[PDB]
């Protein structure tokens, strides 16, 4: 079902005019610029703000090759969304990258019917993950892995001059008393070449 959703997003994007894509991206950049220029983030584990990015109800998908996950991203972190894929944390930057952006994406550390971010503990610094949105695919390299208590969101705010994405889930596995944050930093990337990115192959 999720992979069906991803295929739907992909096909749909191909049918969109490039000038149309670009206008919508500009809306997202502007949105992010307001966040960067400015709070009230709330832990999802106890919407239309991103409409410009939405295609087939999704704002894109996140790929994490080390653990072979490819999961659709939905705007907002309502439990309804977290039951079917990754949620984007409202109040954080939209996941299209850029100077002074920090997008936060979250998923359950396992559900009875879906692995989701179950194996996120196996990602190590230097591993890479990727976000495909309406404008193409961007890459991040993990630079920081952190465990925090549920009431600390300071790590989730924008860092001026920088381009980050944090993958947020609960930990330890089957306990979920804390939050695991796997953060990446933007790196240059162009898809569909002979490039191989695994840390094993690298560098």
């Amino acid at each position: 079902a999720s992979h069906a959703n991803i295929n739907a997003f992909k096909e749909a994007v191909t049918k969109i005019d490039r000038v149309e894509i670009n206008r919508r991206l500009e809306l997202a950049y502007a949105y992010n610029a307001s966040i960067a220029g400015a709070p009230a983030l709330k832990d999802p584990y106890s919407v239309e703000y991103a409409r410009m990015l939405e295609v087939k109800e999704q704002i894109g998908h996140v790929i994490i090759p080390r653990i072979n996950q490819d999961i659709p991203i939905y705007a907002g972190s309502a439990e309804e969304n977290l039951q079917r894929g990754v949620g984007h944390l409202e109040g954080t930057s939209l996941p299209v990258g850029g100077e002074s952006t920090h997008a936060v994406l979250t998923a359950h550390r396992g559900l009875p019917t879906a692995k989701l971010f179950t194996n996120l503990d196996k990602v190590t610094v230097g591993d890479r993950f990727y976000i495909e949105h309406i404008g193409g695919k961007i890459a991040y390299q993990v630079d920081q892995i952190k465990v925090i208590a549920p009431d600390q969101l300071e790590d989730l705010y924008v860092i001026q001059g920088e381009d980050h994405v944090t993958l947020l889930t609960c930990t330890p596995y089957m306990i979920n008393s804390h939050r695991l944050l796997v953060r990446g930093k933007r790196i240059p990337y162009v898809e569909k070449t002979v490039q191989k990115d695994s840390k094993t192959f690298r560098q």
